[PDB]
């Protein structure tokens, strides 16, 4: 079987008109030279870009910028200059913060931001702000991103959100893009450069996370829940890499009944697998007028369900009287659920990954759940190490260790709603005797390693300092 072919067109249009171009130094008074704020300046430009019928470009020239929550627009072109470097504008309130939004509080149509020649820098690595991501999109379509390096402080935030937006009673998504040569460093586990909620005809290419998840198909969130609404469909990829980090390609589809996805050349070194499915699960939340405690909650739905339907319900948030709980994975309850809530566990539909290559490492993420699966290969849980408290307070929520596998394949989860993976030509590089090219559901696994008493990792280990960077 061979792949589905493109070209840059069937997703993205560049423009045949301009009645505009600027610099943002000469014409807007950005500084490049001291640590004021530019967001003005770049607003300025960018509002004065789409005032014209067909906008333009604007260049954005070498130097250093400060720039937060600037609202892209339609039939703007940034150019950014090679010797660039981007840093979020600092604000203290403690919120969740975006460099650049872009179909996010409006309706954006033409619009791209590139690169010049080698690339710029976006660098978080002095900020003091936790909460940032780089791009986060929703109503936008025909749009480019591409070209450039992430220098990430392992922020909470995959750094490109393609997201939802609410506007007149129903929820609006991206359509047709390219997101292609973004390399970030230093992520997160639990995050990484892609994750994807709602999105049509994107093609993502040419993509390295170090650390966490490089394209992460996690399609979760609560407008999407509510408005039963959005999800992925139509997705291409190509040239993913993950280093340090969990997966390139990840699927978790949640709730969410997603379309079809086709992923080529997919690689990973010192990662948990290349490529990772979860299966979908559904989540009751209780009414949010109603008082609920944890066992209430629990008794409404064992009550419709049955005993044993129900895993333990978690709070929503803070406050303490809005509560939520898993289905718990077995048919019976599921089709109860089915039945009684009208909702079901999430999926993919066709889904073909060509062409994975994953080399072996020993500083790869790794879940807790994930550890016993050490026991063919590794039976002492050698070169498996816990961060300490002050590297990650939720001490088991991560750890660094050898790789696990290829592929790793958890959708074998329940029988009306498992979806299929399709994988060809997967290869592994230097991994030991005994050790798993795949995972899944029934595959041996055993304690070796321990959990909480097992030692420490290194500074030098959990912050990468040994990787010395050559983006400059
Ligand atoms: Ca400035
Ligand atoms: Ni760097």
């Amino acid at each position: 079987v061979s792949p589905k072919t493109y070209k840059d067109a069937d997703f993205y249009v560049a423009p045949t008109q301009q009645d505009v171009n600027y610099d943002l130094v000469d014409d807007f008074g950005a500084n490049g030279n001291d640590t004021s704020d530019d967001s003005n300046a770049l607003q300025r430009a960018i509002n004065a870009i789409s005032r014209k019928p067909n906008g333009g470009t604007l260049l954005i020239p070498n130097g250093t910028y400060h720039f937060l929550g600037i609202q892209m627009k339609s039939n703007v072109h940034i150019r950014v200059e090679s010797d660039v470097i981007i840093k979020p504008t600092w604000n203290g309130d403690g919120k969740n913060h975006r460099l650049f939004e872009v179909g996010v509080n409006n309706i954006v149509r033409n619009f791209s931001f590139q690169g010049l020649g080698n690339g710029f820098l976006v660098d978080f690595k002095d900020s003091r702000d936790k909460n940032l991501a780089v791009f986060k999109l929703g109503d936008v379509r025909n749009y480019k991103i591409s070209n450039f390096t992430i220098d990430d402080n392992k922020t909470i935030f995959a750094s490109i959100l393609v997201d939802v937006t609410e506007r007149n009673g129903r929820l609006h998504w991206s359509r047709n893009g390219i997101i292609e040569r973004i390399k970030q460093n230093n992520a997160l586990f639990g995050y990484g450069l892609i994750q994807t909620y709602g999105a049509d005809n994107i093609l993502f290419r040419n993509l390295h996370s170090e650390g966490g998840i490089a394209l992460r198909m996690e399609t979760d969130n609560l407008l999407m829940k509510n408005y039963k609404q959005g999800g992925i469909r139509n997705i291409f990829a190509d040239n993913i890499r993950c280093s340090k980090g969990l997966a390139a390609v990840m699927f978790g589809p949640h709730f969410m009944k997603n379309g079809d996805v086709q992923v080529t050349n997919v690689s990973s070194v010192s990662c948990g697998s290349a490529v990772r499915s979860d299966s979908g699960f559904v989540e009751l939340f209780s009414p949010t007028d109603e008082v609920h405690t944890r066992q209430s909650w629990k008794q409404a739905v064992e009550s419709k369900l049955g005993r044993g339907c129900a895993q333990t319900p978690y709070a929503r948030g803070n406050g303490g009287t809005r509560w939520a709980a898993r289905v718990t994975q077995k048919d019976a309850c599921l089709d109860k659920a089915k039945l009684e809530y009208g909702i079901e566990p999430g999926s993919f539909g066709t889904v073909k990954v060509f062409d994975v290559t994953a080399r072996f490492g020993y500083n790869a993420d790794l879940k807790q759940d994930q550890l016993d699966y050490f026991s063919t290969s590794n039976p002492m849980c050698k070169r498996v190490c816990l961060p300490t408290k002050e590297q990650w307070s939720k001490q088991g929520q991560i750890y660094i260790g050898p790789s696990l596998a290829a592929v790793i394949d958890t959708t074998p989860e329940t029988s009306k709603y498992d979806y299929d993976v399709k994988t060809f030509n997967v290869k592994r590089i230097n991994f030991p005797v005994n050790s798993h090219k795949t995972i899944d559901t029934n595959t041996e696994s055993s304690r070796v390693c321990n959990y909480y008493g097992m030692s420490e990792c290194s500074s030098s280990r959990w912050e990468r300092l040994e990787h010395h960077h050559h983006h400059h």
